[PDB]
């Protein structure tokens, strides 16, 4: 089964998921000088005030904070998007060391981690149908650098001890994802894919320019999670990131000059 190890990591995924070598794969390097400002791009509309978190799950690849997506409670609109995209979950990708961990890079720079807030286009009714469509998902990507603590992340950090191993979940209600955003909503956007199998080419990527700061202690706690299930040899959940993929016939657009 796919993972992030030497024998099942990103270089192997194409054997089970040939789209891994497709025309709109993610992540990519964001070459800031080549991205073009698009004055027709609208400000992002992030409406998370009514978000209803439910649960946090270690799925053996990352941890997912899941939301009630049975109504328009937490939605992403505007920016490059047509229509309304409902928040379903967020998760992170992170490194074994502070110098790596992000999936997208900025002028080849790797951040310590990257947050993905996953949303699906409500015109397709459910996430499973949305992933079959070229405009099915909008993923809001936010870089993490190590510095000051992010207070809004701490409730996530503190529950990780209860979901150490693959398949463990915990109740995770009343978490406000607004506490994970940076000040600015300036962004880059391009058409891409899920960065994990099945690697479907269904994502409008919206990557914020401003990283959030998290403390070394916060990211250290991410690195104490396990890829393995309970009672199996311990494999630290680190370096669960896919490297940058060829941009191919795509232009990255910037919302800002
Ligand atoms: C892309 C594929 C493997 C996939 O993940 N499909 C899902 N369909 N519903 C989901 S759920 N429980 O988050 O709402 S995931
Ligand atoms: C579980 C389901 C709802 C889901 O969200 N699946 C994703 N698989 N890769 C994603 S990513 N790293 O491109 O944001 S999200
Ligand atoms: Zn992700």
């Amino acid at each position: 089964h796919w993972g992030y190890g030497k024998h099942n990591g990103p270089e192997h995924w194409h054997k089970d998921f040939p789209i891994a070598k497709g025309e709109r794969q993610s992540p990519v390097d964001i070459d800031t000088h080549t991205a073009k400002y698009d004055p027709s791009l609208k400000p992002l509309s992030v409406s998370y005030d009514q978000a209803t978190s439910l649960r946090i799950l270690n799925n053996g690849h990352a941890f997912n904070v899941e939301f009630d997506d049975s109504q328009d409670k937490a939605v992403l609109k505007g920016g490059p998007l047509d229509g309304t995209y409902r928040l379903i979950q967020f998760h992170f990708h992170w490194g074994s060391l502070d110098g790596q961990g992000s999936e997208h890079t900025v002028d080849k720079k790797k951040y310590a981690a990257e947050l993905h807030l996953v949303h699906w286009n409500t015109k397709y009714g459910d996430f499973g149908k949305a992933v079959q469509q070229p405009d099915g998902l909008a993923v809001l990507g936010i870089f993490l650098k190590v510095g000051s603590a992010k207070p809004g992340l701490q409730k996530v950090v503190d529950v990780l001890d209860s979901i150490k191993t693959k398949g463990k979940s915990a109740d995770f209600t009343n978490f406000d994802p607004r506490g994970l955003l940076p000040e600015s909503l300036d962004y880059w956007t391009y058409p891409g894919s899920l960065t994990t199998p099945p690697l479907l080419e269904c994502v409008t990527w919206i990557v914020l320019k401003e990283p959030i700061s998290v403390s070394s202690e916060q990211v250290l706690k991410f690195r104490k999670l396990n890829f393995n299930g309970e009672g199996e040899p311990e494999e630290l959940m680190v370096d669960n990131w896919r490297p940058a993929q060829p941009l191919k016939n795509r232009q990255i657009k910037a919302s800002f000059k």
